[PDB]
């Protein structure tokens, strides 16, 4: 129905909202420190000296390990 | 349709681990530190002197930005 429809596509949204701002492929597993945000998966948060999002230094990244992890 | 349950079931399981494994009602954005595990809301993280997935010493909570939040 277009109710399934509905639905596919705010579980397309949300899975999309989990993967990596840069590289779009990856899922996100990295917090930059101290600012907290936390977009990257560890390829891309590498080599960051400031956050892609706030600009504040990268003094060093977190790994985080969340439960909706599926990759 | 019976595709609809079953998108409704995939939808409900994502947000239920997206929230506190602890109180079950607030979102989850916090991390234990030096670990890692990020289970938990600032109020139960702040309450936790142990890891409630690996029982690993808590440093300190990190707060964690998320663009799902
Ligand atoms: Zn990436
Ligand atoms: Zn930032
Ligand atoms: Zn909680
Ligand atoms: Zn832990």
């Amino acid at each position: 129905s277009q109710q399934t429809r509905v639905l596919q596509e705010k579980l397309r949204k949300l899975k999309e909202a989990m993967l990596c701002m840069v590289c779009c492929e990856e899922e996100i597993n990295s917090t930059f420190c101290p600012c907290g945000h936390t977009v990257c998966c560890e390829s891309c948060a590498a080599q960051l000296q400031s956050c892609p999002v706030c600009r504040s230094r990268v003094e060093h990244v977190q790994h985080v390990y969340l439960p909706t992890h599926t990759s």
